[PDB]
């Protein structure tokens, strides 16, 4: 059970040179002198990746039956070092089940990862568990909010400001009866209103601004901008990682430059449709987010000369701010999650998650189903 | 025993009417200067004898929980009710909706009842829309005797639902006409926030609707000076405002009480305890837990900036049994025999009196099912 | 303005259901004093005085078993019969009275019924209901009958449900179990009675639920309340078995127009020394139908609250002592709700009837102290 | 985090003489020489009491309003050393709320407490969280089974065979599919009936004995003895605690006696009514069940010369077998709950769960409405 990384160059979120490492399921003690042992030399010690919005049970299906996705297996997250995920459903709202989805959220932390969930998906007004999405998060511990709600995109079911102000104010005293941050995800769409709607909320009433959470706010320019004034009044945004004009890369450094990375995160957007739609509103390709997305973005900004100091940020410490999770920096008492980047290398070698192995020095534990 | 006189006590009928006895069953037969089945005899020598309190706004169930489970505050207790005079209460629903019974706050008013108390208790809760007994408001006043109305309605807090003007229309005048039908009061209690629109929908109400001033029941209204100003202009159209009672525990309710009496406008107010209620510091942190001790506590330090007690009395008797309808509050021949009695020197509550019955004789409470 | 609160009556026989001679009686809206002459012109406040020589004090009569919104209807719309009027009540010395819903369940609401009882309450009477009616599964206010009974202070039980009957629903044995088990929970939880009011026709399965349910389960025989058990003799001989078990039997009342009456029923139930376990009930303003032997509606005529004195009148004339007889119409109905009325004593509700000594009339009525009927003049009422 | 208690006489339900117990949430090491130390020498370390069936929201109301009994303070589990509770409802389904009972078990954990729930109530068809008992068990993670369901009492819903058998099909599977163990709760009345219903489900369906957990089995003699034939096909009967003819004391010296012990366990029936009915089904007199009833029978059966190392198997083992629980045994990997007895004193001194004092040597953690 009680575990060392000895001789590992620890990287919290800021760095803390080379020091040994002792946890159980949580950091229990740091202390730079000498149960499991694991020596770690040449290795870079991070806290585990966080990943804020991935269609775990699979999605797309925008082009029929056929462009149905296929759900998430472990095996991808372990090899991309995503220790925790946060479920949401997408466009399809009828085929995928919110009982399949708590239940690939239940058999993923089974099988050694960390899980949460929203309660909503695409269409207002939104499907639930138990008929009140206030109920759902004071009812069902893994609920942490609601969305992924469509704004401003083709697919979107034409909210009102009126519908949604109910949900955000129903989500967020969800929150506090329960003691949970009380999320609302924004799918944002490509319509010029943009998230005008969350100005409103802010504006017009006594909502704080810390429950809205817009993502693919990195897509366009103007987006992006307004993304910006978001955050620049003390609101936090996510980007869709970029993954194999305008990227999400050059986005990450402009809110750099600005002096604003405190205020940005990252999606993977795991088994969620990329779609490509033509002149009309048909669809003419896909692509298929991978959960591997989220490391590959982490290297390309490093590859512009930015510190990897204050790119993990977008990653660890800013997503677990955003649900209030006890996770997402190496220090007594936070949980026990972290990746191993060999030197120079640059590409993970280990993976540990609530104090045990997953992947050992590039061997993966064995799951059911592989 | 149950035929009772109490003798040689200074009266206050709220207003002042000297050394009076009083003779009562469960209701006043009498009050005359000095004479006299068995019958029980109370010598009062040295007393005052006053009106019950009456508590318009009171958690008995419980309430809070806004900073977690942790936050479930516990249930009222009568002990309280007694050593604090309150013979009265009007039990209500908070933020916590869905884990605070609607049925539990029917019975938990019938408990306290049937320990020598008297209640009432609104339907509904914080959100829009109201959470029900019987799936409609107007239904539950109709059918179920102790609803006298519904609240607290959130307006203008950041625990609020959000509600629209529309859906407040339908609410008031739902449990008016409901308040007509059942021939109660039928009142919606407002629980205002510190959000900038204030009670502005209280005047759109008036302003642009059939809907007298008399169902609209504001409170918290002495949270601060600006909304305090805009509590005294619902005051001179007919209205009446709550003031939440400063507790033992700038601009106060002491300060606001005074304020209204220099305007010839005390009628108009009335203070809750709030007890059992959470009173937490939101931020952008800590909270504490309110008492029935919170309205005699405030009685007295009105007392001490030198108002006339029959006049200052008016906030906890005469204005709130008008504000529900009730046969208490004043002390006469049909009203209900509903006394407190302090030692007019020490002035301290040393007997309490309801439905004619000692809930607690010369300090000695009554002992009741679980203590 | 209102009538003087403390009131005495001197110089009456008190027929405390039991009689005890010469007594005055003070009381307020409950009784406070029962004694020998005292002197009544010492008070200094007021007091209101009634000379009661050469009358009769008894309790208020209750009646159990009252369709207070109309009912009937088994011929068609043009057999709803009429809702009761409170001077009906006044002139038959009935004080309380506790109202059901019968076969039609679909233009009588619930509702409708609740409110009837408040105003007949606010005009001087004591008033109590039912939930659901005839048909299983029976109608609620809030969809079950046990919130109905715990939610609505008026509500004492459900009834009158229909077995043994042609307009039954045909009940089965676990539809009803779980019927009164749901009822009896409701009562305890509430403080009140929690009775099942049995309607029964004339079945040859007779009231064999009733006996069904004590024999095999924990239930006790305090909630099964059958009515209508003079209908035929062999079901009166059935209900004499139900009472040696400790049950309680409601007979509807002789009506004031027209072989074996409830007259029989109550001198057999005295001879056998079990008139502690009847009750008598008007069925006022209740159907009272004629089928032919194919099950077709022949007429009808409609129950009366002046059914009560008038039983009780017969009865006497029969010799049987009425300080005894008075058990069907006050202590035995008072038992079965655990009401305060049925007696003239220091702590209960001060409901009571004046009787002329040799005409037997009642000539004043008293429910809450207030005089309802005094010296053949009654009170001014609302609609009338 | 990390905490010793040295040279206490470490009394795993079997004796295991003087040793050391290291421990952070879990038993973490155990080892005889050597964060936060606490000496324990003259006390006596158990693992902490279970108590299956308790009232924690208050019950009562069989004499109406006034009989409501009061809500539970975790200040009177920890004098008790009551480190786990199961809550169910009773007689009353109408003013007890489900979401009432799931809060107040929410609230007695985060106050340093072990809490599980039920999903029923004495009333069949039985009160939901969901509107299905299996949907609750598979979405309400906190719930275990189902109960307390009145059977062969005047206060019983009267249900039928294949009523029951539905709930039991549905819990059970209900258990399987969450990876919970699916009990029935069964509030045994004073009718001649007794458990009848519970031989017909075993005898006449593929139903497995372990699900079937019957309470009040030791109110009766008659009613024992069908407990003790009950035990000896397999199944587990639960007692209700003696607490100030034939008592709870006598009973579980007869279960040692015919060799069935591994077969009981005791009830606190805290906050719960004991209620006292005439010669009709009239209310006469009522008490109120207290959680400090547990440690007391415990003593009186001592008292009798039977082995505290086969005692403790009633709260300790017995208990914590029939939920699947992690907890009930003082050894590697178990969860830290312990309480500590003085010598022959014979009183709780000191109290652990999830490896935090709650009370230190006599003296109570402070808690928030105290
Ligand atoms: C990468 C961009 C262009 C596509 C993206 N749409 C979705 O991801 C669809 C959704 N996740 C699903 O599962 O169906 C967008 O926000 O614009
Ligand atoms: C004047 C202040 C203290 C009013 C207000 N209090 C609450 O909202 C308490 C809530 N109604 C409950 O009891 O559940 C506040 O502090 O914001
Ligand atoms: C005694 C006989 C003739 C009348 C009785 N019918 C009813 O009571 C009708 C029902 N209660 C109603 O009015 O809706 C019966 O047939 O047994
Ligand atoms: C001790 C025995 C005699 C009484 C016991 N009844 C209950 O405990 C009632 C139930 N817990 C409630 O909360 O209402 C029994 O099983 O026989
Ligand atoms: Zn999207
Ligand atoms: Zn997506
Ligand atoms: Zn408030
Ligand atoms: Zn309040
Ligand atoms: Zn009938
Ligand atoms: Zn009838
Ligand atoms: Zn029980
Ligand atoms: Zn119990």
């Amino acid at each position: 059970m009680i575990k060392i990384i000895k001789n590992a160059k620890v990287f919290s979120p800021e760095y803390i040179g080379k020091k040994d490492v002792i946890f159980y399921h949580k950091v229990i003690h740091v202390g730079e002198g000498v149960h499991e042992i694991y020596d770690a030399n040449g290795l870079l010690l991070l806290p585990g990746l966080i990943d804020p919005h991935v269609h775990i049970t699979g999605g797309g299906g925008e082009g029929g039956f056929e462009t149905r996705t296929p759900e998430l297996k472990i095996s991808d997250c372990i090899r991309s070092g995503v220790t925790t995920v946060v479920g949401c459903l997408g466009t399809d709202g009828i085929t995928r089940s919110l009982e399949n989805l708590y239940a690939k959220a239940k058999s993923l932390e089974s099988e050694g990862l960390n899980t949460f969930i929203y309660t909503g998906s695409y269409r207002v007004p939104p499907v639930t568990f138990t008929g009140s999405i206030m109920r759902d998060i004071v009812l069902i511990d893994k609920v942490i909010g609601v969305g992924e709600i469509a704004i401003s995109d083709h697919r979107s079911s034409q909210p009102t400001l009126e519908e949604i102000l109910r949900i955000v104010a129903d989500i967020r005293v969800g929150g506090m009866i329960s003691g949970k941050a009380g999320i609302v995800n924004f799918h944002v769409g490509s319509g010029k209103r943009g998230i005008e709607y969350l100005f409103d909320i802010i504006e017009k009433t006594e909502i704080p601004i810390q429950h809205l959470y817009p993502t693919h706010m990195s897509r366009s320019r103007k987006l992006f901008e307004q993304g910006l004034e978001f955050a620049k009044r003390g609101g936090t945004i996510d980007l869709t990682a970029l993954q194999p004009e305008f990227t999400t890369i050059d986005a990450i450094c402009e809110a750099y430059e600005n002096g604003l990375l405190d205020n940005v995160t990252i999606s993977s957007d795991g088994q969620g449709s990329l779609p490509k739609f033509d002149d009309n509103g048909n669809f003419v390709g896909l692509d298929v987010g991978s959960v591997s997305a989220v490391w590959y973005t982490i290297r390309k900004v490093l590859e512009k000369g930015l510190p990897l100091a204050e790119v993990l940020k977008i990653s660890t410490t800013n997503p677990a701010r955003v649900f209030k999770l006890n996770k997402g920096k190496i220090a007594k008492g936070q949980d026990a999650d972290f990746i191993l980047v060999d030197e120079q290398s640059f590409e993970i070698v280990s993976v540990i998650s609530k104090g045990e192995f997953l992947m050992k020095d590039g061997v993966m534990k064995n799951l059911n189903f592989e």
